[PDB]
Parts: C-alpha cells; sequence; structure tokens
C-alpha cells in the first residue's frame, strides 16, 4: 500500500501511477518477467516516509511489508514497516533497500507524516514482488 503519486513501472517498462492500476494490470517485477495487479485498495490515512540516500522516499502504510537486506554477503529479510519502526537504530542500520539492475541502498530515516494522505494497493502474483520506476523492488 504505497502513496498516491508513487510511480510503478508496467511489464513494458512504461510508468504508471499507483492510483491508476486497475484490476488485471501487468507490472514488473525484479526478474523481469511479468505481474499481475488484483484486489485493489483505496485509503486514506497518516503514512510513514522511508527517507533512503539518493533515491526519492518510499511513502506506504504501516502494515506494508519492505523487501530488505541485512548484514552478517547480505542476507534477504521481508519485514513489515512497523517492525521496522520499533527496531533499535543500530539494528535498523544493517538493513538495505534494493533495486534490480543488485544495488544496496542504506535507510537513514523513517518518520511517520504528520498530515493524512491518500493510499493506493493491490496484490502481486508470482514472488509477489514488483518495480518502482527508479527499479526499487517493493513487496505487496
Amino acid at each position: 500500500c504505497l502513496q498516491n503519486g508513487t510511480r510503478l513501472l508496467r511489464a513494458d517498462g512504461s510508468e504508471i501511477l499507483v492510483e491508476d492500476v486497475q484490476e488485471g494490470d501487468q507490472l514488473l517485477g525484479p526478474d523481469g518477467t511479468s505481474r499481475t495487479a488484483s484486489k485493489i485498495v483505496r485509503g486514506e490515512e497518516r503514512l510513514y516516509r522511508i527517507k533512503a540516500d539518493e533515491l526519492e522516499d518510499l511513502v506506504c502504510t504501516h502494515n506494508h511489508i519492505l523487501s530488505l537486506y541485512k548484514e552478517r554477503s547480505y542476507e534477504r529479510v521481508d519485514i513489515t514497516v512497523d517492525d521496522f519502526v520499533r527496531l533499535p537504530q543500530q539494528e535498523q542500520q544493517k538493513y538495505r533497500l534494493f533495486r534490480s539492475t543488485a544495488t544496496l541502498l542504506h535507510i537513514m530515516s523513517i518518520d511517520l507524516e504528520e498530515k493524512p494522505t491518500k493510499w493506493s494497493g493491490f496484490v502481486v502474483d508470482k514472488d509477489s514482488l514488483y518495480l518502482r520506476h527508479d527499479y526499487l523492488v517493493l513487496h505487496n
């Protein structure tokens, strides 16, 4: 469940707003093969902004699942936004967002927004992973 305005990659490569994703739309997965979106949902609530370096922030709901990498090379970890929020900061520093091109990105901040915001979400088939416009790997 992402903030409205987030741009995802379609199966061809072109962009699409997350609020415009409809039932059966073809998104792009991290392995290059296609993805089918279903069970579109909308809402409005105070979201979490994840500030990473270089890349545009990731604004999502508290129950959103992050696909991250953890140190000690790296191991693949899926963790919800709430649990990651409650993690100690020295533990949070061991996690990395990642994109498909094998680039790692440090999570530098994560905070609750001041005002509510419209958000859209869906579910994805296969490995249930899809790609943001900047090729950031996102989960259901």
